[PDB]
């Protein structure tokens, strides 16, 4: 087997087709389905799987009580077959912790999980299902990482980490791993002022990450990584089509090098594909809460501070709960281009649905089509009253 | 591995032997068994599996309430090991949607699922577990396909699709795929006046599909496909042994080129093996409802409008519920001939059993024997009262 | 891969060690464990598995009600990993039916299941997980077979079948299969007067089967099969140590060529290893019912009508329920000899425990040791009151 | 494949990172999780798995009542995927019995299970999933072994056994196996006065086992084994940092060649890594009961009767229940050194929590880091009240 190289461009995105959906909460009403949050999708050369942070209990289990909590000793990164739900009997534990990323380099998979108390957290880097390297907290304030897949080129897999305040200046680092070993790390440079939960994808130009400014900005920070030189730059998406949540209404001029103001100390993990005229942005439909999800085609969104949508597709209706979203691609698929994909976390339970005492989610995922396909909407589909 | 070629004739059919049965509803009374409908069977070169459309809930789950509904966002084509039931923990999702077909070409499996609202549905074609091609609705009225396996020759896999009215003239197309890519499609030609849910099988002469005229006819439409030239013809089974349900009583003269009248705007998916003197037809025993199932040997049924049975075999008693039926064969079996097989969907719950709020099914399947074997009958076997 | 040849003798049997035990009824009190009966054990070249006839329901399921019944459309031969219980999610269906045998020939596994009504039953012979040959009833009275593994030599696998009365003269046949095809069959010859449920094992001398005379005899019939010439002989175990159940007390002179009288129209499946001075017989401890199990070393039991035990080992206490027993060996194990093994079916529920409405079992199995090992006893271990 | 050779030293231990945790009791509150005790961890060349002694029932099952009991016919050594819980559907039975060890030699795995009544117990040695050799009790008083993994060098796998009194002089033997065959055994020599439940690890110097003196000593006995010459020596850990439980308070002078007095007729399975200045000892935090767990760096603990800690790490808070602990390493990992690992059994239920009628456990495991990582604490995490 050989290391995968990023040698293709993105396929032209004219619409999005359904890729996967696990209906986990519906099924977990009467099955041994693990409580999760922070899901994602990641491909091996022979298989694509769903990933998430388990809470170490099933939904019907009494220990689901209190699972709105983020960081406990009972969490772990699990993976399971595409569009199956995460069950006790089919979920594979990748590592123990409450913040994670994972990616295949063409030869083997690297998985990273962070665990610990707020002031003493540490990352363990697994490669080919064995622990290889460990990284101690550098700011002693919740060391944390992407919550979606990383991307590799010629064996080098960059990962974005943050340690420090979630509502002020923090210490973000980009690490470059190979076979789980640390080749290099560097402090964040560029004009992004705060970085959380980067969603990344790779193509021939390099690796692109769209992140979450949890401090002052409702536009999204972008980090662009050269995996060969192992260097990066950062800025914001220039477009006035703002894609964080909550957020102000869309103005007519965006901000390329500073946070767009109006909403502070909150946000949601999200993603974009930035590819000139082939640029598509994801966002919640609501500006106030994690409900709805849409994709909008916004030409040159990265660089054009006047850019507006010329096409779009509704993924989840505003009436339905959404949540985290992130990017992934099947780098091992046949063809001359990489087909853009994404997932949306469909959060059920607390805080928005507090008649139950748990918080969990299901997953919906889509990939791009060169056809102009009809659109549906894709809700979680569970009836909360059934759990009372 | 090589593409499979259709190089054999059908084995002589002198009776039918039990092949598989999953007892899904019996088991699902007290196990995590997925609610399904529209099942079928399809073989890989190394394994044969059951397939069906899950409803994204177990039978005992509260979300089974309302599963008489056909098209929701919570459906998916799943597959699972022969004669096991479709459980949450053993079912593999092939793709997301509410109408499907699937077949192995000798090298890899193609699966097609259609999803969307009635006026904006789209098919995604998967090959070797990856999405490859997409087809948007052409008539904007429930794009839909076979609900049983397709058949391949030298890598070419024809599939029958319909889009448009289910009770009037519609737009039927035959698509020819190879490795999931569209080689060609063509509009339906011939004398069949309406096409739904084709059940197909292949042999050296070509591919034969027996379908459902949901409009005016109670005889079944037949499409005969040449997978090399990628062309087809269509007509009806000429025999006065009528095999749709509901249906008029058997007359003494059938219709080769037009619907046999008496019952409109309904029908059921079914199948036949049309092979001269080796011809066998399947049908429900009842002329009014989906109950019972029998196989009847009717020589030259395809071409002889006077043909009557000379032999038969009861599969399911008239006292027991049946449902959809379709054809499949193990093209990779040893020997000088292809052994004809079929499945019968045994529907339980609504609309016929409305004391429960769900609709599901189990599966029974048979293959042909050159012996004259004794016959049994094969009911679903669940006691509905247990679910109250 | 090559066909296995029977080239070794039996290992010297000085005691028996625990081999496997699934505790199925204990576990099935609170797990999705299938109701079964008629279990056995059979080895592949790379794995050994438990086998049994499922009743198509779990024990806690309401459909377990009435499972004392022998022959329904909901039964199937299943196999599952050694010492695991037969669960809905781990059991592999081998074929559909209510009487079975199975064995590996070194290259692939043959499995045979019989299904049908009493007067029209038929066997389907599966080889390498595909149906290959079918055999219709010849006496129209419950065609039936071994209920434990068959044995193969150089690809030839003999199987004993009976069709006809269970309480009078019947039509027993020995079939010789290769790759699932019928090479030959022959009517029973020799002095055995009635044959049921043969337990067989192979070694360099040939294949030895110990069966159940359900008509007049409480000594066990023996069939000795030459798998090369494809011929056989039959007689009874000469020893006055009688091993059927129920049975008279042990006399001082046995019967080699006729049934030992006293008990009619009943019996139980059992086994023996007949190997000169290395001869061991299994039997229930009770002479009246299926309770207890012991192994007794009885030199030349096959040929010596005065032979008595010189050593023994208790397997299950008389206070605990037993049931069917049969032989198997791991023909693919390392060494210069074949290690004798057996299983005992531990029946729980009806008819003996009628406070529950079901009948099921667990399995215990042992293999021989050349050491003189201490003995334990091995009960099913479930508390029936827990199921009320 | 080749036999593994112990050719490396231990990696430098500067802290411990989380390796695995199954949260079994939390999950088993509402899932089919087997009741267990005496767990451990052991690696194959391609996978690492959790191991334990099942009680042949799930926790929610009524048969969990009375599982404080040590030795029944319903126990078996099971293994299951790393950090998954031991479920009915994912647990693989290695052998039947109530005391065990297991290890991979580089080619195949050897597993040993002991079963029987107190006065007639016997060990069966499995190699490559087949029984190979058997060992009868020599002292007729609960033949018993390590309860954690053994270690192999060039195919030779030493195992420590004890037979006889648990509260007085007993007959301890060291057996040397290869491919499951007994190469040699020898009676215990050296100054250790009583040996139970040895935890072992291997490196280039040889095999080191830290055991439990259940008779008079609260310091731990050590057996050092040369797997090439197949000889051993024994003594105690000289350090006054006492590591058995219960135990006296730490004095300032330890005992190298006799039990340190104060606590009699009790103890707990534990472990240490004895490696000069790289020496780390594990122990419960409490001196009275199995609660808490800590690792302490104690230079030359084996040989220095004045040695005290210079570094440490809390694993489980004193407020939380612990239990057995033992050593294992991934001998097949990449690198120039063996990374020390261990597990801690987290016992829940009886005797300490008697509002429930069962006794079970979950597992936490750690490996060493050359970094100085922040520490967390790792409780079982189940709420006992949920089970009432
Ligand atoms: C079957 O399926 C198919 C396939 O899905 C369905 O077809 C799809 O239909 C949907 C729904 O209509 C479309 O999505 C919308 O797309 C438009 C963009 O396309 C329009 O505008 C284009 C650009 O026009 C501008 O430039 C051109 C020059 O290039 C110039 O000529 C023009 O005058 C103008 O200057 C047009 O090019 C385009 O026309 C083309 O396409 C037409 C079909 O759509 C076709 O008919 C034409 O002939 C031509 O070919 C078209 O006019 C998006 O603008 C829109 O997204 C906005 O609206 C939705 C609500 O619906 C909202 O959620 C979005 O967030 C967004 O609106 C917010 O953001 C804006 C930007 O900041 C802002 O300006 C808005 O005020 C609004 O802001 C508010 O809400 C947000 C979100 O909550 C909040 O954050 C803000 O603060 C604020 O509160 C949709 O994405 C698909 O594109 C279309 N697909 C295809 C292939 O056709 C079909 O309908 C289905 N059939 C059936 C029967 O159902
Ligand atoms: C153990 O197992 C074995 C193996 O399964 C069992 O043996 C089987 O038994 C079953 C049940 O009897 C048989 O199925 C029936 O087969 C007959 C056809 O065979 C008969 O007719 C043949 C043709 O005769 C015609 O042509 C010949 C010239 O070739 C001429 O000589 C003759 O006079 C006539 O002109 C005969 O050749 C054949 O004889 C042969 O076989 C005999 C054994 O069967 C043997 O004894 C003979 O010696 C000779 O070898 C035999 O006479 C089918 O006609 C029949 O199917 C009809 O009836 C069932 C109800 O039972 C119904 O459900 C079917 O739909 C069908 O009847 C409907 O359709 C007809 C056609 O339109 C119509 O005319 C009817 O009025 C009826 O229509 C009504 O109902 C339908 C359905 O609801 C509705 O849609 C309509 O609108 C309307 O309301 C059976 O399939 C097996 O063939 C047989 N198998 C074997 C190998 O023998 C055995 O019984 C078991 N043993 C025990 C102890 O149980
Ligand atoms: C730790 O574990 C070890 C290993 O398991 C335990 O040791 C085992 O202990 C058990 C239980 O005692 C033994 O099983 C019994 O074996 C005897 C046979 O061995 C005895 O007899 C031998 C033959 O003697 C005859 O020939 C010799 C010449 O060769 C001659 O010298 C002699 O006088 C006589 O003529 C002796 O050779 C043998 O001695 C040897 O072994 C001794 C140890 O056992 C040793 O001490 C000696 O020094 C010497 O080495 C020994 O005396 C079986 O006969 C017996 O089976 C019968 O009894 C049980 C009930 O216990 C019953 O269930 C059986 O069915 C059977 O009895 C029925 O059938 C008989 C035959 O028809 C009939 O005659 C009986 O009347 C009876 O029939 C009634 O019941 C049946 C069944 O319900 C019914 O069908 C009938 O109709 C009727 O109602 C046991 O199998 C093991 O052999 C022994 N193993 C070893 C390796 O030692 C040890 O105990 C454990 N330790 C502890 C502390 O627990
Ligand atoms: C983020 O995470 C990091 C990483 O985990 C955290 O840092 C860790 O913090 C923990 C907790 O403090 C430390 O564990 C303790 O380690 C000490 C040993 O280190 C101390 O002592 C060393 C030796 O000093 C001696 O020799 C030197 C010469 O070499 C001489 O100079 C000195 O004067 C003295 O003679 C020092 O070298 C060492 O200093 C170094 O490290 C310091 C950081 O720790 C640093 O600040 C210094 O600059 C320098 O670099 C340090 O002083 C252990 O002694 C201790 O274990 C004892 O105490 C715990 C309770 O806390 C107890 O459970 C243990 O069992 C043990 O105490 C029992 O046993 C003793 C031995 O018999 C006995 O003497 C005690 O009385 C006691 O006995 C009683 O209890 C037991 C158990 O119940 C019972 O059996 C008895 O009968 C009796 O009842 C801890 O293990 C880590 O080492 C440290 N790790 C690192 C890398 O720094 C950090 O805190 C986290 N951050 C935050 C914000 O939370
Ligand atoms: C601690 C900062 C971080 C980013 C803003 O908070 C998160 C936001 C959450 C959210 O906004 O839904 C859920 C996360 N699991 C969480 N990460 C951790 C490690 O707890
Ligand atoms: C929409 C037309 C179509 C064919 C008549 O209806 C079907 C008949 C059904 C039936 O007659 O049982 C069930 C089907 N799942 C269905 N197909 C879809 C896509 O909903
Ligand atoms: C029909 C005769 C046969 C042998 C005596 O009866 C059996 C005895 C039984 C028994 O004695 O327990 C159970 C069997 N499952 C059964 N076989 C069939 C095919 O029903
Ligand atoms: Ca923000
Ligand atoms: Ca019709
Ligand atoms: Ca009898
Ligand atoms: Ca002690």
């Amino acid at each position: 087997r050989n290391f995968n190289n990023l040698t293709k461009g993105l396929c032209t995105i004219n619409s999005w087709h359904i890729y996967g959906k696990d209906n986990a909460v519906r099924i977990g009403e009467s099955s041994d389905v693990l409580v999760t949050r922070e899901p994602y999708v990641s491909c091996d050369p022979d298989e694509c799987r769903f990933y998430a942070l388990s809470q170490g209990t099933t939904i019907r289990g009494k220990h689901s009580n209190g699972t709105i909590h983020d960081r406990s000793q009972y969490r772990a990164l699990i993976s399971w077959p595409l569009s199956s739900p995460p069950t006790v009997y089919n979920s594979r534990v990748e590592c123990i912790g409450w913040s994670s990323t994972s990616c295949h380099d063409g030869k083997s998979r690297m998985s990273i999980c962070i665990s610990g108390p707020n002031n003493n957290a540490s990352a363990v880097v697994w490669y080919n299902r064995r622990p290889v390297a460990e990284i101690n907290t550098w700011a002693r304030n919740i060391l944390r990482t992407q919550e979606s897949e990383c991307v590799c080129h010629n064996g080098v897999c960059p990962v974005v980490f943050t340690d420090g305040s979630a509502t002020g200046p923090a210490d973000t680092r980009i690490y470059y791993f190979k076979e789980g070993k640390i080749l290099k790390w560097e402090s964040l440079t560029g004009t992004a002022k705060h970085i959380e939960e980067c969603s990344c994808y790779g193509e021939r130009t390099g690796i692109t990450c769209t992140c979450r400014d949890n401090w002052q900005g409702s536009n999204r920070p972008v980090i662009q990584i050269d995996p060969v030189a192992m260097t990066h730059t950062s800025q914001y998406i220039c477009s006035p089509v703002l894609t964080d949540n909550p957020r102000p209404n869309d103005p007519n001029i965006g901000k390329c090098n500073d946070p767009y103001p109006g909403n502070n100390n909150n946000g949601v993990k999200g993603f974009s594909y930035l590819d000139g005229a082939n640029t598509w942005l994801g966002r919640t439909i609501s500006t106030a809460s994690r409900s709805g999800y849409e994709m909008l085609k916004v030409p040159n969104a990265l660089t054009d501070d006047r850019s507006k949508p010329i096409q779009g597709q509704t993924i989840v209706l505003n009436a339905d709960w959404s949540g985290y979203s992130g990017s992934f691609m099947d780098y091992w698929a046949e063809g001359d281009c990489y087909r853009a994909c994404f997932y949306v976390e469909l959060i059920r339970g607390r805080p928005k649905e507090d008649k139950v005492w748990w918080t969990s989610n299901s997953i919906v995922s889509m990939c791009s089509s060169t056809e102009f396909l009809g659109q549906w909407n894709w809700p979680d589909g569970a009836k909360i009253e059934y759990f009372l």
